[PDB]
């Protein structure tokens, strides 16, 4: 799969609108990307970047009010992905491939079969890094992770946490059950384990809540009593200082 090729399929179609989709992939719910614009196009080591928003001049959107940026898809092409342009592939005697999405545009539209399609931050950040993607480096998380510092500082540094913002960071220490200040060196395996899959798990499942605009509940953030009921405690940590919500009942400190 050389990717150069996947590319040149893809850039005649940049700044062209998205009348449609298909295909058999709906984790991620493609139907998102209609009335979209294929933004940019870009590949970098084995994976292929896509950019789908609405950018009007000066960088502005379409409609504004004071009072986003664009999506990021990846594709991961396997030993046998590929992608096609206005044509469909055919069986080689093992019925007809099924494209895991199809991106209908006026001019024409692209197949891509045999890959991991997915959310992402996008090019500028390393993929390494990013929790939304599936080469994510766990090692590096964990390595970062078991540091003196208190989890909440090294769950909010960008070089290994990329994307984990405010919210992810209080709802994956909630679920976790451990303290915002309990430090990575002070922590069971157990619990290192745990946090780092709930990362991943609400990551994606609070983006698929978010881009369907589904209304999402809140556990810990801005709420006055935990899920069990213990009043909830609100103060500013930082390594700059950010609001932050736990549980002491439910979430011990544990020298
Ligand atoms: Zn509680």
């Amino acid at each position: 799969p050389s990717l150069r090729k996947f590319h040149q399929l893809v850039a005649p179609f940049v700044g062209q609108l998205v009348v449609t989709v298909g295909g058999n992939s709906k984790k991620i719910n493609p139907n998102m990307l209609e009335m979209l614009r294929l933004q940019d196009s870009q590949v970098h080591g084995k994976n292929l970047y896509l950019n789908f928003g609405l950018t009007e001049d000066l960088g502005l959107p379409e409609s504004f009010l004071l009072p986003n940026s664009g999506l990021w898809l990846c594709f991961h092409f396997g030993l046998f992905g590929s992608v096609r342009a206005s044509e469909l592939s055919r069986a080689t005697k093992a019925k007809d491939p099924i494209p895991r999405l199809v991106l209908h545009f006026a001019k024409g539209f692209l197949a891509f079969y045999n890959c991991r399609i997915y959310w992402c931050l996008g090019p500028t950040v390393k993929p390494t890094s990013d929790i939304l993607s599936e080469e994510f480096d766990r090692r590096q998380a964990l390595e970062a992770l078991k540091q003196a510092s208190p989890v909440s500082y090294t769950l909010l540094d960008q070089r290994y946490f990329a994307g984990l913002g405010n919210i992810i960071k209080n709802e994956v220490l909630y679920l976790a059950r451990i303290h915002p200040l309990s430090l990575g060196s002070c922590l069971t395996p157990l619990n290192l384990e745990s946090l780092l899959d709930h990362v991943v798990s609400f990551s994606v499942g609070w983006l698929q809540k978010k881009l369907e605009g589904k209304p999402l509940h809140h556990l810990i953030y801005q709420k006055e009593q935990c899920p069990a009921g213990h009043q909830v405690m609100k103060d500013s940590f930082g390594p700059f200082q950010r609001l932050t919500w736990w549980c002491p009942h439910c979430q011990p400190k544990a020298e």
